[PDB]
């Protein structure tokens, strides 16, 4: 009589990173893309697309 | 004339071993026992399984 069992119980800290990167727009992108995104009759479909 | 067959016969002893080990119960263990042995609408279903 001698023999018992025996558990183990380990917890874990979750630590912690993220995730960043760079991404620039030109400003006649954006000006070509404010008529895209009413996309009708006029804007360049060549160009806009 | 001088050969003749030959037999042995060995008999053998089987010894013998055994088992054991220990294994420990709790009181409220036994306690939630006795209300699951008469599982009826009483008894906790969640704390018995």
């Amino acid at each position: 009589p001698v023999d018992q069992p025996v558990h183990n119980y380990m917890v874990k800290r979750i630590h912690k990173r993220s995730l960043s990167a760079a991404f620039a727009i030109a400003s006649e992108a954006l000006s070509l893309l404010s008529n895209t995104y009413v996309a009708a009759t006029e804007i360049d479909s060549s160009l806009r697309i």
